[PDB]
């Protein structure tokens, strides 16, 4: 008799942490990031981290924890993910992983004591996926996306080959601060990097088993979520 958790996955700017958000208000869940970069302290604008305020009302593990100077592997995610999945589980709540670095649910479910149920949102036409993309990209540059790489750029003990500054949008930020880019270039060369991030992510998805589809359009996919629970075995 397995506890119960929930994988929530999807393409980039698909719309996961605002379900997520959803999701944590209608169970007690526990909600863990799956994101290599969002483990950075100091990205957050570029990473589009949930904002200081939403995250004291919708705590995440697994976000904040590591400095940009260091690396964190897929192993490490595993060992910190069965941490809090288990802490969360003692105290009743529903182990509720939340991202889109298909690398590391892998590890978890291979390299798991849980009956997961796996949902994945996403917008039918890819179009529509990728103008959002487009437009997030263009608001992470008003919100101070500079700014915050600037800072990053500064420290000498950091540099472009860095497993933190490869997070998508990142490089290009720093390659214009280092004058080898134009605004322009750098703008459409994120948003380049970006869509090949969905691109590489569908691909991780569309060979993905057991997997409960929902889309980033519709308005009802809270209730359409809560429903699917007992479809694979699970008495919320
Ligand atoms: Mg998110």
């Amino acid at each position: 008799s397995l506890p119960p958790a929930i994988f929530l996955m999807g393409p980039t700017a698909a719309g996961k942490t605002d379900l997520a958000m959803a999701l944590a208000d209608a169970l007690p869940c526990e909600l863990i990031s799956v994101d290599s970069a969002l483990i950075y302290r100091g990205m957050d604008i570029g990473t589009a981290k949930p904002s200081r305020e939403l995250l004291a009302r919708y705590p995440h593990r697994l976000i904040d924890i590591r400095d940009p100077a260091e690396s964190y592997s897929a192993a490490e995610f595993r060992a910190d993910a069965l941490a809090a999945m288990a802490k969360a589980t003692a105290r009743g709540r529903i182990p509720l992983l939340v991202g889109g670095t298909m690398l590391y649910y892998k590890a978890l479910l291979e390299g798991l004591p849980y009956t997961v149920a796996q949902l994945a949102i996403a917008p039918e036409q890819r179009q529509v996926l990728h103008a959002r993309i487009a437009q997030r990209f263009r608001q992470m540059l008003e919100q101070g996306f500079i700014a915050e790489v600037e800072a990053l750029h500064a420290r000498s003990d950091l540099h472009a080959g860095l497993p933190s500054i490869r997070a998508v949008g990142y490089r290009q930020v720093w390659d214009y601060l280092d004058g080898k880019l134009s605004y322009a270039e750098m703008t459409e060369r994120g948003i380049i990097a970006t869509r090949q991030l969905a691109k590489r992510q569908f691909t991780w998805l569309r060979s993905w088993s057991h997997l409960h589809w929902m889309d980033s359009l519709a308005g009802d996919n809270l209730p359409r979520a809560l429903r699917y629970l007992k479809t694979v075995s699970i008495l919320a």
